């Protein structure tokens, strides 16, 4: 069967084409880091060409104290979000953590994206699905990858079929994530071949970000989730460059091999 | 340190006191069945002499359709609650998934519980701690135990010191539970000796929830937490099974709560 | 069913039965410090009414370095059991490592065991069975539960039904263990109800033994496995604390064994 | 530091080296099929330039039953792939069991393999070791990628520094393996960099030995460790489709193997 594909706006996501770059920072911390940051990313995916799609939070609202700085908020964020696609012409993605947030942000924003943790949360969904908006959902560490469809079906029902599933590690045993890299064709056949990234930055949680993310491309994905930092879980900003130069290397690599039917 | 006593009301709750049953039911679907598993409860529970806290939810906030049935909703279930009370007396817990829930369920609920998906979601914390409510935190089933001091501590910082910890059960491999006996007392531990419970309905993996309540209770725990019904078709408890259940429970509680204190590091 | 009943001399192991105690040190250190040790464990279990094997390994034969210590050998370790027997007439429990070893180490003590790792190696397997002593098969760290029936299976090929069946706890992610307390139904379950015993100190990947112990006694079986040591210094429990300790396994069992039968399925 | 290197004849494994094919079947059926797929492997390697050395066991030391097919034993094994050796001019790598099998083993053979579950049994590691031959560990499902520089070290003790370590799965859950592909470099770091590969048919939980291969490979490895069959009916690649699938290890493992060097830690 066809593999399924999603677009944001011109780019078009799905597993058996270029694999899509959804890549940014953690958090808005300031509209220098956001702005500085995007501009990196927006250059060298420019240079290497290779679909783009800004990613950052406007809010961190699972930290560990109340009084640990949060983030820009949704209104000042969406600001930041708006000269950024005025700047550089980005399409943006960022996470909503409440239903009342669904609308505000799937206007200004291009993908908006569902929380590992808030994953099954129903309001949540049926006021994303109601959006119509593109979405990432988010796999949590604690379901199988053979469970993702339900949360597809959920928001069909919704109706919203621009769903995008992106593995993020799953649990293995206390304090510590492994990524099962056979997870990914389960979630591929268990979802209308919908398309499946990959957030290599959390699956970590440094030297290893490359290894990782190779392993995953090699597998054939449809896109690869990231986060970076001039100074540093996230990957050093200089090194965008050799390291997509490197992703798209394999990318191109195993979407040009002829099917291999290992099966029989 | 000594441990750390919970106040239901008259209810106390501690590591090393008797252990209180937070027992009741999945959802509030009928007022029917909830007066009548609430019933069975109440007189259990009085026959023998074991503090009590009933249990169901006004909303199941994560089924898997958009569409299936998910409760009364927080308007019709306070009211059953009120009935409740006013027909049987009960201390009363339930589960909030919105920060604005949790102010109108404290004033009618003696428990309010914090879901274990949204256990870290800082906002809900917050309007849950800032209600000044006894708080039921059901631990996730993808954090460690040590990392309970955290949540603890994120409620004091918003002015509640009344949290109870609950374990339901830590992910092991995929779809499936295993509980861990070592993780209650860290928990204890890592957050002042903080009452301990154990969720064995969610934990389970069924003619099993007696041998893991036990395996459980004999650690020695604050409370248990269960659900039942009548007809079993999130596992549970045959309602008529509560008695010779909560016998084996109360008899395993009585005699590890008595043991001389006991200590193995040297 | 009927339970499967595994004896050893004037003592029967079986998971309806009083828990026997198979309980000792890890290493055969001296012969002096297992004289000492033996001679607690014998007044205690004799003290208390619990059946009674004393345990101790001839060597380690899975250490880190070539060079570590791994115990008096084979023969010089034959040599101390046959002394604790003649002092002190107790029966004992040690394991094997190769096929050629089961024969003379089954001429020396009542039970040989199989180590986890080596748990399905069949040349070991058979070997031991032919011996016609009672077997006691540590449970894979890497195996489930539901697999230990074709362990039996392979004893009873080889000619051997005297198997005890023993946890020690399931990988838990990276160098942890856990211990899942529904797996010692499903062992007797899948193994034609064999006896199931806890190897509480190697599960223990501490302050935490009698918490364990507690908990696994708690779900009812026929045995517990123990290692101790006079100075602590994997995670003995320290001699002197024997007794206490036995007092509470042997009250939780007894009230335990005790109970009428309890269906929660239905 | 440099990456360790370990020669087996004209052959040279090495994490920076191109990956080499330790490729066959699973154990020794027959003669007939052993030559018919050594003959396939040696064909598709010859032609795609890849280092070769033939796989297969001559016992199944440890299956279900003690009277199911074991493989043609160590005698009748070794005539066999002495006719592979001058039938084929290929070099071979076969598991040993026993400390006294190392060495007859290891006088026909290129590489000996100590199985997984034996990983850790001092005796075997150190008569392997005494041969001189070359090495390949087997790491255990439930043994964390860090701790494989202990059986490293346990078999320079012996003497021998010709060690290649295989990743093969790690225990999740129950009844699964899940590879963790950050391991290999752990595994190549506290081994004083041995050469790594990675048996993708044995960490197979169907039809995609293809993309875990990938995957690993990617990772940049010394090697890659699998098996095939005529007719597959743990896995076993097709036989026939050998070719397409190396010619995909082979293309990632130049392409990651050409690249420049990638410091992602600042």
């Amino acid at each position: 069967m066809k593999q399924k594909v999603v677009s944001i706006g011109d780019i078009n996501v799905a597993n058996d084409l270029p694999f899509v770059l959804f890549g940014g920072m953690n958090v808005l911390e300031s509209r220098d880091l956001a702005m500085r940051i995007c501009e990196h990313y927006v250059t060298v995916t420019q240079k290497l060409g290779i679909p783009y799609v800004f990613k950052a939070s406007f809010d961190k609202a699972n930290r560990s104290s109340i009084h640990s700085y949060r983030g820009p908020g949704l209104e000042e964020g969406m600001k930041i979000f708006q000269e950024l696609k005025q700047t550089f012409g980005v399409k943006i993605i960022t996470d909503v953590h409440e239903p009342s947030q669904a609308q505000p942000v799937a206007d200004v924003v291009d993908v908006i994206q569902l929380p590992a943790f808030l994953a099954r949360q129903t309001d949540l969904v049926e006021a994303m699905a109601k959006t119509g908006a593109v979405i990432n959902v988010k796999k949590p560490q604690f379901v199988s990858p053979g469970q993702m469809g339900n949360i597809v079906d959920k928001f069909k029902e919704g109706g919203n079929e621009k769903v995008i599933l992106c593995d993020r590690g799953a649990n293995f045993g206390y304090d510590n994530l492994v990524v099962d890299m056979l997870g990914f064709s389960i979630m591929k056949k268990v979802s209308g071949n919908s398309p499946v990234i990959f957030d290599v930055t959390h699956a970590l949680q440094r030297a290893q970000v490359a290894e990782l993310a190779r392993a995953g491309m090699a597998v054939g994905l449809a896109g690869l989730f990231i986060e970076a930092h001039p100074d540093p879980s996230a990957l050093p900003l200089a090194k965008l460059e050799p390291f997509l130069k490197q992703m798209k290397a394999i990318d191109d690599l195993v979407k040009g091999f002829e099917e291999l039917d290992t099966s029989k």
